[PDB]
Order: C-alpha cells, then sequence, then structure tokens
C-alpha cells in the first residue's frame, strides 16, 4: 500500500489510472487498524477534504465502491470525520445506502459502514441524520427483510445504524416508537431472525449470524422502549408486548452459537425488564415439552436463575448487569405464587448471610452494593421470596442488609 500523502499527490496529477490505483492501494494497507499512523494524520485530513468534495458532487458507478471504501477507512479517524458532517455528504451516502427519503450490494454495505462511523462521533451528523429522516426507509427496509433479500452484513449494519440513530437522537427514538410502528416492526424482524413462532417448540440453538442480528434487534427494541413504555398499557399494546415477550422466552431458553449465549441473554433480559409488568406472565405460560413445579413449567424461571448465577460469577464491580434479571424474577415471584415458592426453594433453603459463595450469599452481598439500583432490587427480590414478611426477610438476610428496604436507611 501507499501513504496518504502519496494518494493526495496522485489525485493532484489527475491521471485517472494513478488515482484509482492509489485509492485501492491505500484501501488495502489501511483497511486494518495497525496501519493508522499518528504521523500521517494531517495527510489523512488533507485526503479527507479532497474526498468529501468528490463525494458531494457524486460518485461515478464504476469506482464508486472504491471511493466509499477510502471514506470508510478515513472515517475511523476522529479528526477527519467532521469533513464529512454535512447535509450534502450525508445525503450522498444515504442515496448509496438507498435510505435517502426521496441494487449494488457492495456499495450499499460501504455507505452504511460510512454512515455508522459518521453519526457515532459527530453531534452535527446526529442532527443531520435525524433531519434527513433516514429512519423511515431504514425501518421500511427492515420490514421487507422477508419479501426482499439482502446479505447478512447489509442487514447487520442497517440494524446497527438503526441502533445508533435511536441511541443518539431522542426525536429519532420517538419517531420509530410512536409513528413508524417500531415495536411491531422489530418484533416481526426478531421472529424472522429467530426462526420460531411464539407457540412453537422452544428454540434450542441460534446460529452465529442470526445471533448477531437478533442482538442488534434487541438493542433497538431496548432503545425505543426504555423511555416510552408507560407501565399502564391498553389491550392492544399488551398483546404485542406479550407477543414480544414470548419471543424473548425463546431467547432465554436457547443458547447462541459460539460463546455469545450470555451476551445474547443479556440483551434479552434487558428488554424483558422494559415490558409492562403484567406481560411477564408469558414467562410462566409454557406447556410441558419439562421442569414441573406445582403444575407450572418452571424451565424459563430456572433459565433466568442460571443466567443470574453466571453473571454474578463474572462481574467484579459491574453487578448492575444483573438488575434486569432480578426485577423480572421479582415480578414473576410477586405475581405468581408457584413461581415464588419455586424461587424460594431454589435460592433460600430453610447466621451471617453475607458470607459464602452460594447464590443466596452473593445476592445478600448485593443488598449493600454501591450502585443504588442493584442494592434495592436484590433486596426486593429476597423480600418477595420471603412473602414480604419483614421478620423472615431479616432472618434470611441479616438486619444490616435488610435495612435497605425499611426506612432504617441512613442509620448505616
Amino acid at each position: 500500500g501507499m501513504e496518504p500523502r502519496a494518494v493526495a499527490d496522485a489525485l493532484e496529477t489527475g491521471e485517472e489510472d494513478a488515482v484509482t490505483e492509489a485509492l485501492r492501494s491505500f484501501n488495502r494497507e489501511h483497511s486494518q487498524s495497525f496501519t493508522f499512523d499518528d504521523a500521517q494524520q494531517e495527510d489523512r485530513k488533507r485526503l479527507a477534504k479532497l474526498l468529501v468534495s468528490v463525494l458531494e458532487q457524486g460518485l461515478s458507478p464504476k469506482h464508486r465502491v472504491t471511493w466509499l471504501q477510502t471514506i470508510r477507512i478515513l472515517s475511523r479517524d476522529r479528526s477527519c470525520l467532521d469533513s464529512f458532517a454535512s447535509r450534502q455528504s450525508l445525503h450522498a451516502l444515504a442515496c448509496y445506502a438507498d435510505i435517502a427519503i426521496s441494487p449494488d450490494m457492495d456499495v450499499l454495505l460501504e455507505s452504511l459502514k460510512c454512515l455508522c462511523n459518521l453519526v457515532l462521533s459527530s453531534p452535527t451528523a446526529q442532527m443531520l441524520a435525524a433531519e434527513a429522516r433516514l429512519v423511515v426507509r431504514l425501518a421500511e427496509r427492515v420490514g421487507l427483510y422477508r419479501k426482499r433479500s439482502y446479505p447478512h452484513e447489509v442487514q447487520f449494519f442497517d440494524l446497527r445504524l438503526l441502533f445508533l440513530l435511536t441511541a443518539l437522537r431522542t426525536d429519532v427514538r420517538q419517531q420509530l416508537f410512536q409513528e413508524l410502528h417500531g415495536v411491531r416492526l422489530l418484533t416481526d424482524a426478531l421472529e424472522l431472525t429467530l426462526g420460531v413462532a411464539p407457540k412453537e417448540n422452544p428454540l434450542v440453538i441460534l446460529p452465529a449470524q442470526e445471533t448477531e442480528r437478533a442482538m442488534e434487534i434487541l438493542k433497538v427494541l431496548f432503545n425505543i422502549t426504555f423511555d416510552s413504555v408507560k407501565r399502564e398499557v391498553d389491550e392492544e399494546d399488551a398483546a404485542l408486548y406479550r407477543y414480544l415477550g414470548t419471543l424473548l422466552r425463546h431467547c432465554v431458553m436457547a443458547d447462541a452459537a459460539g460463546d455469545r449465549t450470555e451476551e445474547f441473554h443479556g440483551h434479552t433480559v434487558n428488554l424483558l425488564g422494559n415490558l409492562p409488568l403484567k406481560c411477564l406472565d408469558v414467562l410462566l405460560a409454557l406447556e410441558l415439552h419439562s421442569l414441573e413445579f406445582m403444575g407450572v413449567n418452571m424451565d424459563v424461571i430456572n433459565a433466568l436463575l442460571a443466567f443470574l448465577e453466571k453473571r454474578l460469577h463474572q462481574t467484579h464491580r459491574l453487578k448492575e448487569c444483573v438488575a434486569p434479571v432480578l426485577s423480572v424474577l421479582t415480578e414473576c415471584a410477586r405475581m405468581h405464587r408457584p413461581a415464588r415458592k419455586f424461587l424460594k426453594a431454589q435460592v433460600l433453603p430453610p447466621t451471617r448471610p453475607e458470607v459464602g459463595d452460594l447464590l443466596r450469599n452473593k445476592l445478600v452481598r448485593l443488598m449493600t452494593h454501591l450502585d443504588t439500583d442493584v442494592k434495592r432490587v436484590a433486596a426486593e427480590f429476597l423480600f418477595v421470596l420471603c412473602s414480604e414478611s419483614v421478620p423472615r426477610f431479616i432472618k434470611y438476610t441479616g438486619y444490616g442488609n435488610a435495612a435497605g428496604l425499611l426506612a432504617a436507611r441512613g442509620l448505616m
């Protein structure tokens, strides 16, 4: 490959053969991160200003993927990306991604890759991406993922771009939730990706690519629901959320190809914690396909229990990662007596509860955690398992830990 200053000098001579050959040479050496050199930064910024001028006038269909690939490489550098944060620049990339509001697969992927880098780091690009309404045809392409057909990497970066837009812009988040039927659209995309219907066999194992797309779908669903779901919900919004919860029930029961299972269960449970509390009853709505407890299938509740144990092993200071699963389990225990007795039997058999490495000793230690969120939910979880009896709660957890649920907060 050749150095940025050489590429810029190649364009200055203007011979079409030296230009493309310089771009493709640069694209091969700099496609990996070990090539990026602090010393060549001003040459990269110089090259970025040249290329945004070309991109904004338009890219010829041949060499189009070559130009975008250079822009995509340059966009990894923070100091070069503002050169591209313009209406004309984003609009040009939106067209080559075919999400401009007004089918070359490799041009599509490179533009989506460019747009992901641009909006991620620039408040101006975030403002321009919202104004350009890229979310509309981004969502419409996701809905047509069955009728139409796109490669997995295009599908992934559509969802990644959708994730970034909903994460970085409140107004894009509201648009997808309130006016673009985002929950229904992405619940549909999740079922297609999972390959199972709500009422079918519990999904056992998900392929690696489907896991990547499904996790992105779960993250977008998290974005548009952590903010906008009032906890009281009508009959139409209850059924979709129950429909979605049944898909999340599959995710809980299943593993992900490779070692992505716990990350896959992390995004599933995070979303479960966003649903209206009443819709969590789907987690107890399994038939026997095998863990029976007082007539109720506890396999889902047992699976959330295993995930809770796994993540308590694997987190030093980030115990907050288990607050979603604890609140889901708490409301299951609070709403359903058989789930409460099972969880108490599994966690709390009949002197210093904070000592040990059984599951109950680890949960009790969370009751005094630094993160206020996780110390209160772990406290309420065990309090509910104790049938909300303060004496029993104190006996099983010790008064120093149980005080975080009584007003005796502040004596300690």
